[PDB]
């Protein structure tokens, strides 16, 4: 019983890329590059909960690499206080990728609570749904 | 923690309406849309714990409208398979996340005492995704 | 009856997803998916009914395991990134939800005794879908 927080962990990060995955299709060029870029940082951080440590997860940079653009797009969206989700079929799907990394980040956090890892798997969650929030306010507006 | 599960999964339940209202005619969206408002109203009392004014029950007897009106032209309901077509499966999907909803939010009211228009309103909202449904296979 | 509660609404989740992936992927899949959700609905019912009504047979897991066996051909399955297409994409999600019931389902087997074939057949379900998922790649890679 002590290994759900890692397979529950696992289970929704592996829900998380696989929506990912789907909505990467209704975006343009480089929002698909961002998009195959989370995934594979989503591949690192499985790795780590999954293996409990024994396999290497993300870098400190990944979490600034998120942050950067989080700063970029912030700059183009000017309501972002009482925005409905799905605005257009296209942000709806990031919308719903931004529900699970919320949910993500959620069952990390008692990964690190209970066996001390996933650090920065947290913090990048955390930022993750930051960035999707915007990536879906930026469809509607472009 | 219940507060925080209940409002994820109402995120969750808006996010997906708000996908699946671009695939339904143009009444259907309407309505969708006003969902979305009324979770948004819904979620604004649960993660303020109450601080901040939930649903009304004219919200409820809207969505009992509405069931009503869906009930009289819905032959079939005890045995159907979900996704019937792209459109219907879009809502069954929707009603199971609403059905999770429901839970949740229930977790809220006895542990917090709060949401129960919310409850009622959330039970009701998965009779009324499942009428949508069928009359769009209809 | 949370357990039975829990499970069966993670498999309405399921069939529901699979009820809208169905219409993305060939005629040949589709009839599979439907079957799935034929399997689905019996696993409900013995869950719902707490024994009550009868639950899938064997037979059924068999059939999955044939499926498996099949495109086991087909696919050489590690260090791939979900959603290498749209459809693709529609069947790793579903992949997932299954993933979720058949934890779901060991509880109810658990804390009910009921379940045991479904356990297994959902086990098997998210390994299917997994490998449909590939087999959908592959076949357009080819192209
Ligand atoms: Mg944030
Ligand atoms: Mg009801």
């Amino acid at each position: 019983w002590k290994d759900s927080p890692i397979i529950e962990a696992n289970g929704t990060l592996d829900e998380l890329t696989s929506f990912i995955g789907e909505a990467k299709h209704y975006v343009d060029e480089e929002m698909k590059g961002i998009l195959e870029e989370i995934q594979n940082d989503i591949y690192k951080i499985m790795g780590e909960i999954g293996s409990k440590g024994k396999i290497e997860g993300i870098s400190e940079e990944r979490i600034k690499w998120l942050e950067g653009l989080i700063s970029r797009y912030e700059e183009m969206v000017n309501l972002k206080s009482f925005v409905l989700p799905g605005g257009t079929l296209e942000s709806a799907k990031l919308d719903v990728c931004r529900t699970i990394a919320r949910r993500a980040e959620r069952k990390v956090a008692t990964v690190l609570r209970e066996f001390g890892i996933g650090k920065e798997a947290l913090v990048y969650l955390n930022r993750l749904s930051d960035l999707l929030f915007l990536l879906a306010r930026v469809i509607e507006i472009e």
